[PDB]
């Protein structure tokens, strides 16, 4: 149709990720806030969303996805966030490092390391790009700790080596969190820790931390994205670090969709 709206072009459909993720919750809210209730949000997964993104992009087809930043797709593709004047996705979002309760006094050495873990979107991007191109996260992390010596010394500042202390990192298989988890896991490994990486859904990751079935996680997006999880387990986890600031999430489109610039444009 020559005069097709944005809505018409994508058939009132948004391509999402795993249904337990916060971005999906926030998108459910956005759709109510912007009176997009006749729209369909497709639950899927990180990998299905990016495969779908690839197919549409290479054909220059209209598509709207649940996107976030830090993510390699912004490097691979020319994408933009739809303006969110209602701030349905919130503001001032960060990635946090959380532990099971008591961990800081229980394992103060590892807690100090975890509290001092910080890095940038481009630094995480280094790992994520190499992982999507086919390298194993463990090997890419090993490259990173060797390449970035001065940073790793910052993280380990006043942190000591140990003799086999067990530690269990819960994580969710988002591209960003696979990168942060493996890089910190390697640093712990280099420090002498016996490291287990426990992959879980969103929901289960919070539950693991809140019950102490896992020790720590780098997968907390706060305060907006995992608002509901944090509220559910309010007194039952410690927030010991902020590994990244200025992170974002929302509805994302290719830049070739020139006339679609705000979530308000989807009302049409």
């Amino acid at each position: 149709d020559e005069n097709a709206s944005a809505a018409e072009q994508v058939n009132k459909t948004i391509i999402g990720i795993d249904p337990g993720s916060g971005i999906m919750s926030l998108t459910d809210k956005a759709m109510k806030d912007y009176d997009l209730n006749d729209w369909t949000l497709i639950s899927a997964s990180s990998a299905a969303m990016t495969a779908t993104l690839k197919k549409s992009y290479d054909r220059k087809k209209p598509i709207i996805i649940t996107g976030w930043t830090p993510h390699w797709m912004f490097s691979r593709y020319k994408l933009k966030y739809l303006d969110d004047p209602k701030q349905s996705y919130g503001s001032a979002e960060e990635i946090h490092t959380i532990t099971r309760k008591g961990f800081s006094k229980e394992q103060p050495n590892a807690a100090k390391l975890l509290s001092q873990f910080k890095w940038t979107q481009d630094e995480m991007g280094e790992i994520m790009i190499k992982v999507e191109e086919g390298e194993k996260p463990a090997k890419v992390a090993a490259e990173y700790v060797n390449k970035h010596k001065d940073q790793i010394a910052e993280w380990t500042k006043g942190v000591q080596k140990v003799k086999g202390d067990k530690i269990n990192l819960a994580y969710v298989a988002w591209d960003s969190e696979i990168a942060s988890t493996n890089v910190i896991g390697k640093v712990l490994e280099d420090l002498g820790y016996e490291v287990t990486l426990t992959q879980v859904e969103a929901g289960p990751m919070w539950t693991a931390i809140a019950t102490g079935s896992a020790d720590a996680s780098l997968s907390a997006w706060l305060p907006n994205t995992h608002k509901a999880y944090a509220a559910k387990y309010k007194g039952k986890y410690d927030d010991i670090g902020t590994s990244m600031t200025g992170v974002k999430m929302g509805l994302v489109v290719p830049q070739y969709m020139k006339n679609v610039n705000s979530i308000e444009d989807l009302k049409k």
